[PDB]
């Protein structure tokens, strides 16, 4: 009952875990692109040239 | 009851910080778009040059 219980209980915890965690990385992903996008494309190859 | 009533309100304080990262996010990279437009898109490449 307890290994079971526990499994279910760490189960949940883990996929809001990654639920979360796919969140932030949603919102940080976003966010570069709109910042990427905001400044220019081909600005920053030149900045790298 | 613990580890659930413990498991929605991490589910709730988490969504909450995922929004308000998101929000910070928001802000910052709307800020720095409007600069970056405000300076001028190419005058930066300018600066790199």
């Amino acid at each position: 009952k307890v290994r079971e219980m526990e499994l279910i209980y760490a189960r949940a915890q883990l996929e809001l875990e990654v639920s979360k965690a796919q969140q932030l990385a949603n919102v940080e992903a976003k966010k570069f692109k709109e910042m990427t996008e905001a400044l220019g494309p081909g600005t920053i190859r030149d900045l790298a040239v």
